[PDB]
């Protein structure tokens, strides 16, 4: 599976399980015709979903429609449970980008028959993330300055703000770790803005990661 | 984190982890009045999720009813993709039992909406497994011969054979293996068999494994 880069170095502990919220942007609720979540909707992907963020993605080849989904991912740096978001601040490693790739056709048939969604989350390859970055945040404040921007093929296809999640990233995984404890080496991914869409072999990502408009990482791919 | 055990000894891997079946006992699918799908039901636990098997089970306290459902762990060896039986079978280390607890109430309503299942099914204490028992060379059908078994306060409660399993050991892996990649120190929970019902605190459990009518492991725990 691993490892993790924080830093430009590998991080000391082995990826864990990367859990994941749905619907965290009401924008991205609207398109797909969901009703905007009161409660987080909580999946986890596993280690052997993870793949480097480009330069290639391989997607999977005769399952239906596999869409894009751009997310800002979180590495916790210290073991979380019942924490509160004091200790969640504390224990955030660093911050990247990661791509939800999800089987849509397959997330379709699995949600209308109440089934569990992991054929369609957790393939292998479900999980391009990219290397995660260091970031000693001025305020619990500066939380909402996170920003994410997806291009295909030369054109904007995403874009988000953590400012605009329903679920805000420290509380988010201080109510994860209620449910699920968390560990070091564990990846959170805070949910795709609105603009997901499906991918063809081929298609050309690039993808920016920023703090309060400065650029903190890019990373492209093209689909195999 | 709860760790391996094989062989009355330590394991060399750390659980990954558990991947499960739904409904690979006719007798369970009926008694909840449940379809049985030609294809099998897959969702995973994360390693997180993982205690020892006694002498203690800890259960959520205020999410409605907890219901024990004991299976038939399998320890994964060497890794698998893409494989065939026989890699299977090579690929195996060992057999053991699980819990696959289970917040069936929490599972009721995230099946109507149509959400994901791991609040149901992923939260701290949902896997209790026992240490697994070494199996080498075994004959290339004692595959159909696995037995177990569920006591609480002292009445049985679960009883079943991997003979009536709608998906059998083997081409199950080999299945999973397909979807995602197996990789040594992941546990597959085959299935659990009619019986399922509430645990409540005070409650205690007996499960016995057998292989072709030899107990192999008797693991006792009281509810917490
Ligand atoms: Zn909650
Ligand atoms: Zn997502
Ligand atoms: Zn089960």
């Amino acid at each position: 599976m691993a490892e993790l880069i924080l830093n430009q170095r590998p991080y000391p502990r082995d990826l864990g399980k990367i859990v994941c919220v749905g619907r965290n942007y009401a924008a991205h609720a609207k398109e797909l015709n969901n009703p905007i979540p009161s409660s987080p909707i909580l999946f986890i992907k596993p280690a052997s979903s993870a793949v480097p963020f480009g330069p290639v993605f391989s997607i999977p080849k005769d399952q239906g429609s596999v869409h894009h989904e751009l997310e800002i991912a979180i590495l916790i740096g210290k073991a979380l449970s019942r924490a509160s978001t004091e200790q969640v601040a504390e224990s955030i490693a660093g911050i990247g980008l990661g791509l939800d790739l999800t089987l849509r056709d397959v997330q379709d048939q699995l949600k209308e028959k109440g089934h569990p969604w992991e054929r369609a989350k957790s393939f292998d390859g479900a999980c391009p993330l990219t290397e995660f970055v260091a970031v000693n945040l001025a305020s619990e404040d500066e939380w909402q300055a996170i920003g994410l921007t997806l291009e295909k093929n030369g054109q904007f296809q995403q874009q988000g703000s953590s400012a605009e999640m329903l679920f805000p990233i420290l509380p988010l995984i201080a109510h994860m770790s209620e449910h699920f404890s968390l560990q070091p080496g564990d990846v959170i991914l805070t949910g795709t803005p609105a603009g997901v869409g499906p991918l063809e072999v081929g298609d050309s990502l690039s993808a920016k990661l920023s703090l309060e408009d400065n650029v903190l990482l890019t990373c492209d791919g093209v689909v195999i």
